[PDB]
């Protein structure tokens, strides 16, 4: 299992707006794929479904979501499941 | 006078903030030169601001900093004339 981490988003950030930001990424079962980090602080980690999806959603890394610029890491599934 | 239009900021921003974000920038009497815009509707600051500079080259040099960032959020950088600025603050 792949994931990406997304920083930087804004305050009002919902899975539908961040599917549609990767909407060229094939997001492992869609918006369940997606997990918000909470205190929400800026942060998700979504889970993706093969390596080029990895790479794909690091191209929009610094990408405008809105009017911020958007960063994109990898992440392992060990800090995913910790920040959940 | 001359003003430029800063669109974006984090509601919340100070003019100290504002004034670092345009270091490069002879902004017009410093801190007391940057007019944060107010709602008419929820009396809250809009994330607009005016600033006034004192020269051509410092509003050509405010508008370098188009799409440059602040935290996570992009600055939008625009001219403005001195009717729009009075209108946004009346």
């Amino acid at each position: 299992p792949k994931f990406v981490r997304l920083r930087g988003l804004p305050w009002s950030a919902t899975h539908k707006e961040i599917l549609d930001f990767l909407e060229n990424v094939n997001v492992t079962n869609g918006s369940a794929g997606i997990h918000l980090v909470t205190s929400n602080t800026g942060e998700a980690y979504v889970e993706v479904a093969s390596q080029e999806d990895v790479e794909e959603a690091r191209k929009l890394n610094k990408a405008s979501m809105g009017h911020r610029y958007i960063e994109v890491f990898t992440a392992t599934p060990k800090e995913a499941k910790e920040a959940m």
